[PDB]
């Protein structure tokens, strides 16, 4: 009379916040005991009361597939915050049997009146410390709380949250108020999705907002030493009569560690006071939503 339950929120894919539905799919896998047991699905709302027991069917090994389907199961959230939704397993339709089995699973319920966003300044070095993060509330309700910040690098099973940072209180409504994340260095080179986690508490509790970038600008972690530069000028030993040229065609940048890569602003300084050094420009025929290239390009 064993039974493996998983359960799970298909959608929406992010955490819900107060407006949204929230659609759950409940898997059941008996190892030994084939037979039909009926679940209930209890949202833990407190305003909704916990739904008929339905039939589950011939369980086997392997799990049952989506056991709660679209149906009416759909449930959205007045309250945010921290909600349990609960799967149980009975033998009997009839009230009341013999409770089988119960799981457990923990929904996060943000606010849509707290928008939080992460902007950085700089692209991120790898194992150098990056201070180009910034973070921004804004409230639509008045006399926000005293709100906490955590910064995750990752979501690579070694990355763990950061140490949660006060960010002040918002009496404003409507506004963006900011405030700056202490550096962090990255470890592995190429894109990761960074997120950002508002709470109320510093100790835990609530989750306020959880915003990730999206993947158009998502993180990007370069290593320095990857890029390739061939820079041609004239010639190396020459006198204050002499002329010194650069060729712009024949000197090359490139990023050799992969074909994705944010574009980058290259400079050129001639190291003599009365002339200024070149303004910021992109490489040939590139643009700013363009992508840093892997061949060589004048």
């Amino acid at each position: 009379a064993t039974y493996t339950l998983t359960l799970d929120k298909l959608g929406p894919t992010v955490n819900p916040t107060t407006s949204d539905a929230v659609t759950f799919t409940a898997t059941v896998a008996s190892p030994d005991s084939t037979t039909a047991v009926f679940f209930t699905l209890d949202y833990g709302d407190g305003v909704t009361a916990e739904t008929t027991r339905t039939t589950t069917g011939a369980l086997s090994t392997t799990p049952t597939a989506n056991l709660v389907s679209a149906g009416t199961y759909t449930v959205t959230y007045a309250s945010i915050g921290t909600k349990f939704v609960t799967l149980r397993l009975y033998d009997s339709a009839v009230a009341p049997g013999v409770l089988l089995a119960s799981k457990t699973v923990p929904i996060y319920v943000e606010d849509s009146t707290l928008t939080a966003t992460l902007l950085q300044s700089g692209v991120p070095r790898l194992n150098l410390a990056f201070s180009g993060f910034k973070g921004r509330v804004s409230s639509s309700t008045a006399n926000r709380a005293d709100m906490w910040a955590t910064i995750q690098l990752d979501t690579a099973p070694g990355v763990f949250e950061s140490s949660r940072i006060f960010i002040g209180i918002a009496p404003t409504a409507s506004t963006n108020y900011d405030f700056v994340i202490p550096d962090q260095v990255y470890n592995l080179e190429g894109a990761k999705t960074t997120v950002l986690r508002i709470y109320d508490a510093p100790v835990g509790g609530t989750l306020l907002r959880t915003f990730t970038p999206a993947a158009a600008n998502a993180v990007y972690v370069v290593d320095p030493s990857k890029y390739v530069l061939t820079l041609t000028v004239g010639p190396t030993s020459v006198t204050t009569a002499d002329q010194v040229t650069f060729t712009q065609t024949t000197t090359e940048v490139s990023y050799s560690a992969s074909a994705t890569s944010p574009i980058l602003q290259w400079r050129f300084n001639w190291d003599d006071p009365s002339v200024v050094e070149t303004p910021l420009a992109y490489p040939d025929a590139l643009t700013a939503a363009s992508n840093f290239p892997t061949t060589a390009t004048a």
